[PDB]
């Protein structure tokens, strides 16, 4: 296989946090084709639920293999397979609530399986904000600019984030985030764009908290010639 | 004429500011095709030259009447026209460099030249920093992420943007701008990006401090279906 | 005379501005003692009145020469009279609005005063946020770090300021300034803090819009033994 | 012993933390005087050790008992003794590394002891940087602004930090906390500053990381009468 990804594998995730002291474990599982961009991510929330936050904050936190990159701009991600990559982000949002992040990605190439690991933490949202009130619906699609650093062979990522409201506002984060190969790179990507679209639909029951999320990301150079 | 536009227009600028205390005046003129989102503008320092911090701080001062729209997203600006429109940035340096710069759009339409008045204004740049030693070089293409405030019937911009330097490095800064129609506008937008590439070339002289941008502009939704 | 400066003094004060495209002009006098950090301004807006913003966002534009500076800190400021100083300031306030403001002081040895002139500017003050609803009332007294830069001779200040609100809130400032002397320092201050209060009366009627602003300051280091 | 608090007690402390996937956990002991706001805290790292970042970005996350309060200001923190209080902040370092960290706080009155418990998370420090090439000497001394958040009876932290450098540079970090009574507060505070002085002393060795953080903190209202 190359770098031992295929175009219709499964997916396990387990991420722990803490929210404003609120501890919880989530795990899921999923499918997608990481050369179509595309996933599936079904979760559930095995420990703290139900979450007194808005399930959205951690939408970003479930993988960069699921990008489709064209010819023309060096794949890091891919190319840091089957070894896999990890990566640190930073969630700043306008109400003043802050948080951290962080994930590591592995592929089994025996099992077909991209296993997840991460960890998620905030701190200071407001009671009366949109998060704590449940007030957001999912993310809009954006724009992250994706720079390299080639003196430590690691990349950066820069996206201003909108969470939509229920009542048709805005809520805005920045995303600050540091992606590194686990592997050394053999080459280094330039400058570049990844669009993407992620969809949340609430699966919960009297039993469980839980969701389904649905990522489609796509790179790209500047559209002006 | 369609709001006094045509595919191949003039431009008259004048832009008056200060920064750390140095006043300085630039005037210019320019042609370019709003329908294909095209300029191509002439500058030069007719007082204050020369300028002891890096023109490229400036560029982004002189148009949205230069971008191209397609049907299916409401173009805030042409419907402007001939009025025009006029908009307040803010510009956030990650040394603490601070600017703010405002202008004024209008179309003569009887002249086919579109005039653009502006003042830009900018504080603690370091004495040790890229724009003071001049290493700049250009602007990296960008995608700003237009939003609507339908309550005020005005747009908001967002765009994380990078200077090159003549060293390899990159210097950000966080435009903020808000786009205010002079005319009540009678549709609004949904949110949008404007890929932008923005590029100068020096012209200068042992008479004058002079150069050339050329900027081509274009407006999307998200590239994922 | 003690660097051309008396405990009883006048000053001379003139500001020229625009806040989103709104120009204005304010002319004003005052009187104070600059060693015990003690001052009295009298404002009148001669020109864009009444102000259809807040005018608490101007009053810290209007002069470290009045700072109480104790035996064991240098005073920078006093140091340059009668020459003056100049000084350079941003803030962005947490809805995204950002103002930027200069100031020139210049002792009159002659006639004992001190002339002040001043530009103010600012953009994108949301049109329902407490700046355009003109529903503030004060600045909360505050603790500003003042930070020496060796190398350029020059002086960094780092308040976070607080306008308090009719209503109850508090809106906040980020003050980055930087404070240069016109004639050079043979003598740097070690960092320290300056605390202030500064208070605002209206005294508008009919005929104009005006006030009275009372600044106290006073230089220390820590409380800590 | 008010409020279960004695001017000469124990402390036993826990952090458990990650900063960029480096997992660690640190124990320790102090001794103190609560009412003269001043402490001896002696830690050890016995995971993760030695720690590859700068020990000076966690000092402030080992204590609010700890704080002079005159008798003119509401002290929120010793009356909520013995149970305790918690706290939750946050802070961006100007690098764009971010930190949030977490408190627990309880008085063992059986042993006339405090019981600390911590996590302290962080990401995106750079490879060349301060904190991570451990070139960090000590926190500057501070003023915290604390303001009451009445409808939430909680209290509000602001305070602008400088990490000093080994070779002179000044680090800075904003600290932005949230403080949280763990018994129902009878009384709130009006707003009031908080003056820290906050030192490192290495006290390592061959076989462990360890040092010895001394604090003194005193809340005062405005120095300006």
């Amino acid at each position: 296989s190359a770098h031992g990804l295929t175009d219709d594998m499964t997916m396990h995730f387990r991420m722990e946090g803490c929210v404003d002291g609120h501890k919880f474990v989530i795990e899921g599982n999923g499918n997608g084709n990481p050369f179509k961009g595309k996933q599936f991510i079904n979760l559930c929330v095995i420990e703290g639920g139900p979450l007194p936050f808005s399930e959205d904050i951690l939408s970003a936190a479930f993988n960069r293999l699921f990008t489709e990159y064209p010819e023309g701009i060096v794949d890091y991600f891919k190319n840091s397979c089957p070894a896999g990559y990890t990566w640190h982000r930073s969630f700043r949002f306008e109400d003043g609530a802050v948080c951290i992040c962080s994930a590591d990605i592995t592929v089994n190439v025996r099992e077909n399986c991209i296993y997840h690991e991460s960890t998620f933490y905030g701190v200071n949202f407001p009671a009366d904000g949109p998060v704590m009130k449940k007030m957001t619906t999912n993310w809009e699609p954006s724009c992250e600019k994706i720079i390299p650093i080639n003196s430590q062979k690691i990349l950066k990522g820069d996206v201003s984030m909108y969470l939509l409201l229920k009542d048709g506002g805005r809520y805005r984060c920045q995303f600050d985030t540091i992606y590194k190969a686990k592997t050394e790179p053999k080459e280094m990507p330039d400058w570049h764009f990844i669009q993407h679209k992620l969809n949340r639909e609430d699966r919960s029951d009297a039993k469980n908290q839980k969701w389904q999320l649905i990522e489609h990301a796509i790179a790209s150079r500047s559209a002006l010639p």
